[PDB]
């Protein structure tokens, strides 16, 4: 099958991220240490996504990727290649200081391209192209997945994905073209305004925003429909369909089988957090693989596979803390081997599709998600109310 | 005097936290990094030790020393690899997924095979044979010790330890020639089924099990000898009782002089925990030693040996929680120069053997121990109830 | 404008870290890793900061600079040449065991010299001579500090340095010189007991007191003046002052402005702790530099400058805990892109000269700082009761 992008899927991350619900416009940061993700914000009404990273991380910015859904503007550059950061990307359309309102937007952008020049970090834009297929593979499988399955046993999806791409494109691309090229002209991307590499970049940034609102749409808010009982209290339906997109994502760096799987786990902090995403804090996340170093990565094959939520506690850049409410979204139903894994690491709520809950395979089985006990298990369904 | 080695002492803490108290059996995980040991761990009713370890560390397993007391099965091994251990050490006697049950336990011993073969991680027995002197050494400084003399005080250690030699070599050791040998060929050891190799492996692994009941008769469960007031409740006496067996292990790796001292430090966490061993967490350990990196390593000379308390907090793999119960178990009397560190570490109770307690000898103290305030003082004793 | 070097920063903190308000004299530590200041100790009635630092930091001390008052004894020199600092630096004066009382002092300090030969640590005098300028440029520097003119808008502060020269000579300094030689013939710098060196290294010794006695008086304590509400509850006065000293001096390790401005960030934890600061614990510091790796560091220029609080924030030892109260002691009032950083990280309380507070500059603001809510601002001023 094929498989996103693995710098497309933070470019598609820090998209998505500053789309969580809550002149400067709003970014979504995704920080990568070691090739994995760290950290996942969104900038506040106070705080810029980089300097929110600045807070969350400081020191540990070292050597790590920050992906920009904006380019960060000279206040947040100087702090990010102080903290030690290596490469810093960013979507090529609007800076966080918006130059479609200014003079003090073209000099503040104009500071950064210096400052840029006078340092060790990479200020580039790491978007790729997508395979062929790709788009079309994201667009059937968002037909296939628990979520629209889910509605279609209670035409919906297309009309609902058209809606996202008018959203999203007016929200992530430049339509005029001679506004996009003064843009790029000010943020010091000019081999980029000469064809055809200004419409290789669009053509680029429209392909993976039209993948981004297939996945979003995957998890849509259609009539009631939304994660119930089925602490215990369950998040706000805005920010759960956010997470799940999140994983479902992640689902698509899945190469090693047929079907992909994604996690992601975030907690709830009793306190006060200056992040956009409020007390909501990410933990970690992982998709369906083969174990790293092995042969396989390079009886059934399909035992060997790590799941997507064994690689979301695996690598998790947070522990999760007993007394906080920590949540793990599974775009499948957690199987019998993964959810003793969730229970003994405290997770205490669980956002999954249930489509294959109760089902037993011949190399995997569903059986302890439904008598599970202890964690709270939400279900994409209509509201019981 | 002789020294246990790192690994004999890694493979005989991982046997002995399988007898933690509390077709598939429990086992003991000793966790290293650095050739410092960052995790203690053991089977519980839902969890496998190497499950439980990737909850407990996670991405921090990369680059560690796994020592199982048994083979860990598909599961537990994908896991790992997928961590970053690099070497897996095991006792081959019977993995987790019994053999002397079993089709499926060999088909899942078959499949670990072929993740050894394809992985970067290395399936070894790290098991090697003592010094011609230890188990002499051992068995004789078991009577020396605070605990055997104590009850002396106050001919039955000997049947003591015979009893724990019967118990240990039935759940250790494969007594049958023919079925170890088919466990062997099963877990991919066709090397040690051929003699001298055969032989050799299981005289080494009975000279094992015969020091460990050495050490653990040592701290025996006579009569109503126990740990005692002499938070501030105690431990459950089977729970001392195996943690200075514990530090009476590290005891063993001492060279630098003529008496070797153990100390291990664990804590309660005030929630629930996915581990065999509940709320109690391993924090550190060590042993009498000289400082790394020195000549004495590689005016008395004792004054230059870093005691067996101090190493234990130097080479901690966890934070000493305020809110939390920890304890520090010394084989001998804390000296006046580690209990002030034991009391500024936050350390609530100290379970030691007050053999030389009010002592004060040459170039060692144990005067501040008896009149110690805000730490709990478990000494060996009878029970005053 | 002239710079202080590090070893003398370091060297000048661990001086003030002894006299931080509360046979074997108080000492004073900083714990330096990769040139950063991760831990600022000092000594208490039952530990010394040697044995504080071991428990603070225990393995984490592993290549870390140590900068002591006054040379460790045996003890403390063992614990940390085996946690594994890379250099020990000591102010040449009277050791923690004094020696101006002692057979068992002469001891201990030969003990010392012999551990010192047989290990691979370097216990070393990184004492270095200031810049010509320098301490008159920190002696016209104190007047113009905010702490000063206040006092001045509301021939004194002369006064108080004076003071301040005798009482830290009088402590740090061994104003016999044949005292000096013994000390110096016992704690094995026999080769700083011949001239020109035995001049030299006092004269610096001297140069450096007068240093700290001027930076020290610059937040002196005058009349009622002192840091006062304009938690919510304010630290003791005499722990404010002593943390504002020590933001001054790292103020005078600006070079990149023209004026100089330094922060740290301290904690108070709730619960007991074995550190002779107490509660108190050592969260951050920071001053006015460009970036690290930048072309500046080796539109205007002071754009890319990182303030001091920035600084602060980004390398900090420790996280802020919400449940605790942290400080921030800034030289000067913070910015209006500090005071945002300062409650996203969600520092309690702020520590601050307002002379430039509600000011607008060109290429600076501080209108942000009077406007602050949700966290405690304390200012230079008299007493309002
Ligand atoms: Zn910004
Ligand atoms: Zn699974
Ligand atoms: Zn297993
Ligand atoms: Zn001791
Ligand atoms: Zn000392
Ligand atoms: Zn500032």
């Amino acid at each position: 099958i094929p498989r996103l992008s693995k710098v497309n899927l933070f470019t598609l991350l820090s998209l998505w991220m500053e789309l969580f619900p809550a002149q400067v416009k709003r970014t979504g940061l995704v920080v990568v240490k070691n090739m994995k993700i760290v950290g996942l914000h969104c900038s506040s009404e106070d705080l810029h996504a980089g300097q929110i990273a600045l807070i969350k991380h400081g020191s540990r910015l070292k050597n790590c990727d920050l992906y920009f859904s904006r380019k960060p503007c000279s206040a947040c550059l100087k702090m990010i290649v102080n903290a030690g950061v290596n490469r810093i990307s960013y979507w090529p359309a609007d800076p966080e200081i918006s130059l479609l309102t200014s003079e003090d937007a073209k000099l503040d952008a104009k500071a950064v391209e210096r400052l840029k020049s006078n340092s060790r970090a990479h200020v580039c834009v790491l978007l790729q192209p997508l395979v062929c297929y790709m788009v079309q593979f994201v667009e059937e499988t968002s037909y296939k997945c628990d979520f629209i399955q889910k509605i279609t046993k209670t035409d919906f999806y297309y009309e609902c994905k058209q809606e996202r791409i008018k959203e999203y494109e007016m929200l992530f691309l430049v339509s005029n073209e001679e506004m996009h090229k003064q843009i790029l002209m000010t943020i010091g991307l000019e081999n980029l305004c000469e064809n055809p590499y200004f419409s290789n970049l669009r053509q680029n940034m429209k392909d993976l925003i039209l993948l981004l609102a297939t996945v979003a749409s995957s998890v849509p808010n259609f009539k009631h429909f939304g994660f119930y009982r089925s602490h215990n209290q369950s998040l706000p339906q805005e920010i759960a369909r956010h997470c799940m997109v999140q994983a479902r994502l992640l689902a698509y760096r899945t190469e090693d089988h047929k079907t992909g799987v994604g996690a992601v786990i975030w907690a709830e902090g009793k306190s006060r957090s200056c992040d956009g995403t409020g007390a909501m804090y990410f933990v970690g996340c992982g998709y369906n693989a083969f174990p790293v170093g092995s042969e396989y990565a390079d009886i059934r094959k399909f035992r060997y596979i790590i799941h997507a939520a064994q690689n979301a506690l695996t690598f998790r850049c947070q522990e999760i803390k007993p007394e906080e409410r920590s949540m793990i979204f599974v775009t499948k139903c957690p199987c019998d081997e993964c959810v003793p894994l969730i229970k003994g690491a405290g997770i205490k709520q669980i956002y999954a599709g249930d489509v294959d809950v109760g089902k037993k395979k011949a190399d995997i089985s569903y059986m302890r998600f439904g008598e599970l006990e202890g964690v709270s298990k939400f279900t994409w369904q209509l509201n019981p109310s």
